[PDB]
């Protein structure tokens, strides 16, 4: 039942660790279970990557990286819609969105507070 | 029943769509939540934010590149031994095929979800 908790000490600086850590994971599972699920037909691997590691805080940089360039660009209306959806969820004070790509069958967890 | 939101990409279609999404997105997400519910939790006393953010976005595939990215700023004061220990614990889980780990900082209570298969 209990999730494995692995304490990793820092030499420069246990039931208590385990309790706090399990409570944290459980809170995330709770919030994740209420997160919106954004669904798209297809996403380039590179696009999903940049979305999965890029802060929403600078809108133009997010768009610039997601729009990409030239022959390998991502449609602007489509990228922009993804941003506004993610951003809307973020501004509600919430941390998570799930991004599902049908072509791939793959879901990814997006941290909106990155 | 979380909200499902379809974002269309007409530039890539012959024809406008077309509930298959609305239902399949739900299923893959349920599978995610289930696996995450059981993901190992790596817990540390504290971690510099600079180091947390890099760990949360970096592949475990190559250890030397991971360390390279973690200390890329030349100004990261996280002890190298501590960073390496975190890598080894994360890697061990990733080697099992596990997609997910939670990284939890007890000092702050800050908790991040780690994709172990970047």
């Amino acid at each position: 039942n209990n999730q494995k908790v692995i304490y990793v000490p820092n030499m420069a600086t246990k039931w208590v660790y385990e309790d706090a850590a399990r409570n944290s994971s459980n809170m995330i599972l709770h919030n994740l279970s209420n997160a919106p699920i954004i669904t798209v037909d297809a996403l380039r691997d590179e696009t999903l990557e940049i979305i999965s590691i890029t802060s929403l805080a600078q809108k133009e940089e997010w768009l610039r990286k997601v729009f990409g360039s030239g022959n390998n660009s991502t449609p602007r209306s489509f990228a922009t819609s993804i941003y506004n959806n993610l951003s809307k969820e973020a501004h509600k004070g919430n941390r998570w969105a799930i991004l599902y790509c049908h072509k791939t069958g793959k879901s990814s967890v997006i941290d909106l507070q990155r």
